[PDB]
């Protein structure tokens, strides 16, 4: 301190910091309404200060491909650290250079496609489970609340790729497992006081809640000594030139994979209803496309989701307008130079992928929920570095596969039965939480009838 005259010294412009803030009074009304302000406003760089933190925006898509591919592991091999993470610094997406590169080699072929092709009949007997639920609310003509059906079946899919558990949390009960991953304002206090983090971390408060973590430590140790298909058995399989996964590492990538696929395949497929119940043409269109290839409600196969196009479409124009990272980060490890242009270490390099999916000088329209900028047609001029749903580079979501699958055999199943209107309660125009996530600011309710 005071950093704050870094960007200044650069050249580089920004918003002018306050004092130890730096510019978050600036995210009041959100990171992206604040990241695409300065797009706007400043050009293709600019800097500005989370307290005293130097952060440098940059979204040129050359200089981007060199942050996240060319220069990964030379350079923009980690994230920004947060904490307090407790024993969590062994999970894959928290680690660092060697152990991180080592993490991701152990975890890596667990999501290949001849895996992910072995997990579709176990995701699929939940989208069953599904149907069934989302029935007994469509034959009571009362509205639905997405994210809660959607959610028991995201949890369900989790439970049973990752561990085995099979349930269906909606109704069946308060079985042992789906409360402790219920639990599935200080996180601001972070960045004007990160100097804090390490005070945490000698006090072991855990931003995991401290009991559901000691429950899956027993719980995995369980199962782990029972069995002595899923994500564990892959993983202990594995433990079988890097030493190998301990057992305590293990249990942290499973909430890793617990929290990645909860909060993300549920809020997602509920931003997908909401962009088919408020485009009725494009969820006549998908359902059509659904028949040709499964008629008679034929249950869907692997092959036949990779299959179906439209599909596709719909599924990554919706990750367009609503990519739940909304930035992608690398902290630069030492001074380097990318495409003309000095980078002291230190500094974090930020992707502001909700700014640049909804940016008018790449997007015609881009507000407008319209599929075909996807179309096999017009899917080749779209550039992989201005569209970064799951990121990109050694260090980009190496779920992204799984997740796809698991969220069309679900859309598939769905649209098979049910079709879905907006009821005088859904909010039209959907808005973005003002805070921290990508969600909307009211949950998505529709109207739910059976075909
Ligand atoms: C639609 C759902 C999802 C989206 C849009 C998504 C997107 C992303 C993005 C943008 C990143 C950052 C990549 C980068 O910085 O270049 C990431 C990281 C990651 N994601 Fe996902 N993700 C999703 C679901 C999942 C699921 C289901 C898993 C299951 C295990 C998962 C596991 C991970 C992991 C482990 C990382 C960290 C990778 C690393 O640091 O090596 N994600 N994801
Ligand atoms: C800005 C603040 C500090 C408020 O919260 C974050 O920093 N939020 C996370 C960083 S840890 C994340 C999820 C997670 C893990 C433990 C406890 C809570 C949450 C993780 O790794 N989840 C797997 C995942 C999540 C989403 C998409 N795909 C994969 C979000 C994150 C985004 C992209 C890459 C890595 C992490």
């Amino acid at each position: 301190t005071h950093s704050h005259g870094l960007f200044k010294k650069l050249g580089i412009p920004g918003p002018t910091p306050l004092p130890f803030l730096g510019n978050i009074l600036s995210y009041h009304k959100g990171f992206c309404m604040f990241d695409m302000e300065c797009h706007k406003k400043y050009g293709k760089v600019w800097g500005f200060y989370d307290g005293q933190q130097p952060v440098l925006a940059i979204t040129d898509p050359d200089m981007i491909k060199t942050v996240l591919v060319k220069e990964c592991y030379s350079v923009f091999t980690n994230r920004r650290p947060f904490g307090p993470v407790g024993f969590m610094k062994s999970a894959i997406s928290i680690a660092e250079d060697e152990e991180w590169k080592r993490l991701r080699s152990l975890l890596s072929p667990t999501f290949t496609s001849g895996k992910l092709k072995e997990m579709v009949p176990i995701i699929a007997q939940y989208g069953d489970v599904l149907v069934r639920n989302l029935r007994r609310e469509a034959e009571t003509g009362k509205p639905v609340t997405l994210k809660d059906v959607f959610g028991a079946y995201s949890m369900d899919v989790i439970t049973s790729t990752s561990f085995g558990v099979n349930i269906d949390s909606l109704n069946n009960p308060q079985d042992p497992f789906v409360e402790n991953t219920k639990k599935l304002p200080f996180f601001l206090s972070i960045t004007v006081f990160p100097f804090l983090i390490p005070i945490l971390e000698v006090l072991n408060i855990c931003v995991f809640p401290r009991e559901v973590t000691n429950f899956l430590r027993k719980s995995v140790k369980r199962m782990k000594e029972s069995r002595l298909v899923d994500f564990l058995q892959l993983m202990i399989d594995s433990q079988n030139s890097h030493k190998a996964l301990s057992d305590l590492e293990l249990v942290a990538q499973s909430i890793i994979f617990i929290f990645a696929g909860y909060e993300t395949t549920s809020s997602v497929l509920s931003f997908i209803m909401y962009e088919l119940a408020t485009h009725p043409d494009v969820q006549q269109k998908l359902q059509e496309e659904i028949d040709a290839v499964l008629p008679n409600k034929a249950p869907p196969t692997y092959d036949t989701v990779l299959q179906m196009e439209y599909l596709d479409m719909v599924v990554n124009e919706t990750l367009r307008l609503f990519p739940i990272a909304m930035r992608l980060e690398r902290v630069c490890k030492k001074d380097v130079e990318i495409n003309g242009m000095f980078i002291p270490k230190g500094v974090v390099v930020m992707i502001p992928s909700y700014a640049l999916h909804r940016d008018p000088k790449y997007w015609t329209e881009p507000e407008k929920f319209l599929p075909e900028r996807f179309s096999k047609k017009n899917k080749d001029n779209i550039d992989p570095y201005i569209y970064t749903p799951f990121g990109s580079g050694p260090r980009n979501c190496i779920g992204m596969r799984f997740a796809l699958m698991n969220m069309k055999l679900a859309l598939i199943r769905v649209l098979q039965n049910f079709s879905f209107k907006p009821c005088k309660e859904t909010q039209i125009p959907l808005k973005l939480s003002l805070g921290g996530l990508l969600q909307p600011e009211k949950p998505v309710v529709l109207k739910v009838e059976s075909r």
